[PDB]
């Protein structure tokens, strides 16, 4: 792999200071470890020569192979972070799949992106947890040290030439962060790439598998050199241990201070080594737009598709709905119709739970998943407007399922209208009445993107819709006769009692509850406030710049 | 510090296995490392001779100063654990006072416990954040090694001659876990004390600060001895490194295998060193009793103040009170009695909400602080009587302010009965009603012990309670008519009806809505489930045993 090869200069880097003269160079096939202690700005200098640092504030030349940082020569280069971002409920093998699919390139077949994904599976040593799923902290999957081969995956997909890892052994065991580095160094000399690492504590033999070693102290670098020959050239300055140590130890004493003193290890840098460096240093259409547009959005919605029943299927959510079922089948039993104060006390519980429950889990939906998706639309998996529409759809058809479970238990024991019209009409009330719930979530929870700070607001506007709804407060003291024009609480019940009792004259042979608002303008405002939530919900999330 | 030594023998351990023949001897004064892989069972060693396996599977003589575990010489030993338990909102000197008049025997003045807990502070180097929140994730208090100190502290209270540590050094920095090790070191060299601990992967100075050393590789021990002639002894059997590396690391590689092989190991223990350990390892009345108890709830009372404000007093809690304020004020302004629908809508609403939000957030109590109260209640610091009438009589004080702030804005906008005697009779219905609300959500939290399952087993309840409360349906299918009575939103609605219409023909100048029940038997039942919650929620604490 890596037939098309690459040198990384970065000639006099300053950050503002951060980072204050740190000059090197990356040869192809070699595998570099940034050294340094927790401040000297090791994460600082990946980021800014990985092209993550956008030229404002680095003041420096960081050149690809005598160039810049176009984007041609930018999609060669993958970054791996520090942190993890998985979806568990997917197993190892289709995680890689459903990547493969959205990062290669479109004018390929689905045959070499398959076989794209399983040729990485069995070259990071993923081949026995292929069907094993990812899991976290609350599902039993996969070993955190084996969790880390995946990210590296994710990037070795497009095959890049030049791999930039962020302290990838953290966190992982004594025996599992050892057969990490040696599948590092099996890139860089057997393939043919060019990798850099920031290892923070490394050990006594992995400071063996290193060929390359750069040492930061807080910004100025102390020593650019082949890695065996680290020991032997502190003792020429007259640096010595006494005990016996580990050789990466010696140096992160040296880095800060304490010897065996900080500021001749930076002249004596700038004048032996830095001369040593820098002598060699310069020497379709619109058919083809569309048809990509609905393709990204078959494949996030089959990907999410395991996330979206976990959701809204756990047996804490179904366990309310069978209690509910069966506290309204018991309390209304073969109810009456002509006693008109009950049956309109049943037709408005259905209204306050079926517009609680959809609003109050809909908060939580983006803000759970911010990282996931500011990280893989940034590198061009997908855009904003398919992976919201992959949301809309997907959760419209698993929310449709316990109402619709609720009503047919329910409508034949407490004796609502009989026939296959109120019912069919019933029904079409009510799931029209969550899918307008439910987008006031999701507006209010991509508004504020706090799950926790949103779960009150969503509680406070509920309860002003209730109390305005029809049913609590008779008459209303004239300045808030326009409140009830807003909720929604309000235009579903009202069109519940259109239904079971016509327009009142039925019943005639209780005026002001049987009152006149309209049953096409009923509706009309029901789909208002459909497609109303849903427009304000991409609008705040368009605001996120990255 | 210290002045009677001790010595502690632990020949032929066997865990059942787990350990296999481990035997070594502790003499005072010594600071002694426990080192093998994660699953030798280090960490089953230091329980088995700090006296926390008991004798069930333990079948081996461990004996202290050639004795045996007898209470008299336990109160002599300090076991810090791995993770820390302690409160946010206390201070550092806060924490160590109120644990030092916990600790320290009663027969003292209150003049030496206060000079016994700042000569601990002013000894692990605790003097400079005394007065710093401890804090914890979520909370900017201390720094996680300085959070050590604290644990350490918690044992230094009582003055133990024998202080066993589990994996001190864990997540702590490169340089904050040296300066720990110092300090551990400076107890067993300086006061006389015997400190025994387990590293996991020291460091190549942390290695020097040791003075014996034991190696565990799966059960059997390796090496016995005095710590820097340990690299002296393998290169006797023919074991020796080769590249240049530290001395931790060498062993913890003969203790797995990798050599530079396990069997030979086991059998030159047992022929050259076990050998030489075992030839030398031979050679008041009742007013006493009551004020014990009530300074014991008089300092968890104080203990508990800043804990039990931070529940009942953040900003999202006092924004749900503020809103149901406003818009009961608004539905209902100036509202008139006459229309008798309406104002039996009011008081209904104050039972639904004051029954609901105590409930839900007193299921959270216990299951927060499980492992705080089973670790202090087995060390002696109190026990479960007092420990529980402190959250009692703490949480009927914070409880009540919020809906006393309600009603007060709320009584005198929406015209209820005018008067001091309404008033305060209507205060004191609600209040007792919020006590015997909260007394059912701490019986549901202390039965389950799971925060997330038990908050929907409140819901199910209390939607139960209010659709058996008397509002919604008139009339009931005579086997369901026996579920009121067991229902707080009943006893409470119909004292609410009594006050503000009394008998009923003051406003016959709509009879089954202001019915008979009875005014003593509804006072006297809502006491009934005041103290009824609260004895079933300590006869399901008394069950967890430890």
């Amino acid at each position: 792999s890596s037939c098309f090869p690459i040198t990384l200069k970065f000639v006099d880097v300053c950050y503002r200071t951060i980072l204050s003269g740190v000059t090197g160079m990356i040869s192809p096939g070699e595998f570099m470890a940034v050294l340094g202690p927790s401040g000297s700005g090791k994460s600082t200098l990946l980021n800014a020569v990985a092209g993550r640092l956008h030229g404002s504030n680095l003041t420096g030349k960081i050149l690809i192979n005598d160039g810049k940082i176009t984007k041609q020569t930018l999609k060669r280069t993958g970054f791996v972070a520090q942190d993890d971002l998985l979806y568990p409920h997917l197993t190892v093998r289709e995680t890689l799949v459903f990547v493969a699919l959205l990062r290669l390139p479109r004018s390929l077949t689905r045959d070499v992106k398959l076989r794209a994904a399983e040729s990485v599976i069995s070259e990071l040593g993923l081949t026995k947890c292929e069907n094993t799923v990812v899991g976290n902290t609350f599902i039993r999957g996969i070993s955190g040290g084996e969790r880390k081969r995946v990210s590296i995956a994710h990037e070795l997909l497009i095959n890049p030439s030049l791999l930039v890892l962020d302290e990838p052994t953290s966190g992982l065991d004594a025996t599992a962060a050892l057969r990490l580095v040696q599948t590092l160094a099996g890139l860089a000399h057997g393939k043919g790439k060019t990798v850099v690492t920031s290892i923070h504590q490394p050990s006594s033999r992995v400071f063996q598998m290193f060929d390359t070693v750069l040492l930061l102290s807080e910004g100025k670098c102390l020593f650019v050199g082949k890695g065996r020959d680290a020991m032997a050239y502190f003792e020429s300055v007259g640096f010595s241990p006494a005990f016996p140590m580990n050789p990466a130890d010696f140096l992160l004493d040296l880095a800060n201070g304490v010897c065996q003193v900080r500021q001749t290890l930076v002249t004596a840098y700038d004048t032996l080594l830095a001369p040593q460096v820098k002598t060699c240093i310069e020497v379709g259409g619109i058919t083809t737009c569309i048809a990509t547009w609905f393709s990204q959005l078959c494949i996030l919605l089959h990907r999410l598709l395991k996330e979206r029943r976990h959701e809204s299927f756990d047996l804490l959510r179904i366990f309310q709905v069978v209690a509910a079922s069966i506290l309204c089948g018991l309390m209304w039993w073969h109810s009456d119709y002509r006693d008109v104060h009950d049956r309109l006390g049943l037709l408005f519980f259905i209204s306050i739970f079926w517009g609680v429950l959809p609003s109050f889990n809909a908060v939580f939906t983006f803000p759970q998943e911010r990282a996931i998706f500011t990280r893989e639309r940034a590198s061009g998996m997908y855009t904003l407007s398919s992976y919201f529409m992959a949301h809309v759809l997907g959760s419209l058809s698993m929310e449709l399922v316990l109402p619709a479970s609720f009503l047919t238990f329910t409508y034949w024991m407490v004796y609502l209208r009989p026939g296959i019209v109120p019912f069919l009409l019933t029904l079409s009330v009510l799931l029209l009445y969550v899918l307008a719930s439910q987008g006031l979530g999701l507006a209010l929870g991509a508004a504020i993107m706090d799950a926790k700070k949103a779960s009150t607001i969503v509680t406070v506007t509920m309860l002003a819709f209730v109390l305005t709804g029809g049913y609590y407060v008779n008459k209303v003291p004239s300045g808030m006769v326009w409140m009830k024009y807003v909720s929604t609480t309000f235009y579903c019940y009202r069109l519940l009692v259109a239904i079971q009792y016509g327009s009142g004259e039925e019943i005639l042979r209780e005026e002001e509850v049987i009152g006149d608002v309209g049953m096409w303008t009923s509706v009309g405002v029901l789909f208002l406030m459909f497609f109303g939530y849903r427009v304000l919900a991409y609008l705040a999330l368009r605001r996120i710049k990255h």
